């Protein structure tokens, strides 16, 4: 055996982007890689791993928006993308949708490691309204692409940044807003492959919550004090970036980490905010570490499937 191998694999512009980001973040036990046809851009990259794809049909130009172009990229470079992928357990494929490289080339990767064994989530943005409806329609379509290619799929629309900025944050600062979905995701996975809970959840557990279900949420809530438990749980499933919201959820992985103090009923009021969100009848998959370094501070991670 080993340790599950986890990559997170951006692609196109904004993938990469995100990448950048989170590796600055400080993101570690994961493996990055970069994709893009832009040779500029993949330059400027700080992922160890750099595939530069359609060298012979772009020129290390970008796909122009034309997102055939972006799928040939990637069928033209698909040996590269296998060895780039190889050892893989879990890989997260992030992408804008809308443009010529992500929209085409991102499903196609998405394909290549799945059909090489790896648990596939794909995290992928839509477009702004005011980028026009050609660029949404390109967009819609690469995500019905991207859907058939992954386990799992989560799409954060753009226009709901929209909804959490002012007049004047920084459009770099709400960029980094919805890169907390992906990276809290991947923290969440990691750390229960890491830890021995007291209920424990491992792998095969974040296997059988994903694995070809569909549409998926993963969220993370931390909350201290009074009503630390309900409020954690609350945060751990609020998606207002998400189009796919808990609503209607039938299999949920929820793992709770606390302290010492960490109660029974605590976690029955957790495990009750989520079931009762999703109105369903939810099949849970529970865990639960205790973590003596903690004091008041009570975590609760949610991963949602089976919509
Ligand atoms: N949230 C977010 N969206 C982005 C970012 N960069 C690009 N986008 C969106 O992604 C779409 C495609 O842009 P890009 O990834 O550069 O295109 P590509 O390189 O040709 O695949 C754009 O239409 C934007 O909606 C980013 O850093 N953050
Ligand atoms: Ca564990």
């Amino acid at each position: 055996g080993h340790m599950a191998t986890l990559k997170v694999i951006g692609v196109g512009g904004g993938g990469n982007n995100a990448v950048n980001r989170m590796i600055d973040h400080g993101m570690n036990n994961v493996e990055f890689i970069a994709i893009n046809t832009d040779g500029q851009a993949l330059n400027l990259s700080k992922a160890e791993s750099k595939i530069q794809i359609g060298e012979k049909l772009t020129r290390g130009l970008g796909a122009g928006a034309n997102p055939e172009i972006g799928k040939k990229a990637a069928e033209e470079s698909r040996e590269q993308i296998e060895d780039a992928i190889q050892g893989a357990d879990m890989v997260f494929v992030t992408s804008g949708m809308g443009g010529g490289t992500g929209t085409g080339a991102a499903p196609v990767v998405a394909k290549i490691a799945k059909e090489m064994g790896a648990l596939t989530v794909g995290v992928v943005t839509r477009p702004f309204s005011f980028e026009g409806r050609k660029r949404q329609t390109q967009a819609a379509a690469g995500v019905e692409a991207m859907k058939a290619a992954v386990d799992t799929l989560i799409v954060i629309p753009n226009d709901r940044l929209l909804d959490i900025v002012d007049k004047s944050t920084p459009m770099m600062e709400a960029f980094k807003e919805a890169d907390n979905v992906l990276r809290q995701g991947v923290q969440g996975i990691s750390d229960l492959i890491a830890v021995s809970g007291e209920v424990n959840l491992d792998f095969a557990d974040v296997k059988t919550i994903m694995s070809n279900q569909g549409s998926a949420l993963m969220g993370i809530g931390v909350s201290s004090g009074e009503n630390r438990a309900v409020e954690a749980a609350k945060k751990a499933i609020s998606s207002p970036l998400l189009e796919t919201s808990i609503v209607g959820a039938q299999g949920v992985l929820m793992n709770i980490t606390g302290g010492e103090s960490l109660s029974l009923f605590e976690a029955q009021e957790a495990a009750d905010i989520v079931q009762d969100a999703a109105d369903e009848d939810v099949n849970m998959i529970f865990g639960t570490v205790i973590n003596p370094e903690l004091q008041d501070e009570i975590v609760v991670t949610v991963i949602a499937t089976g919509f």
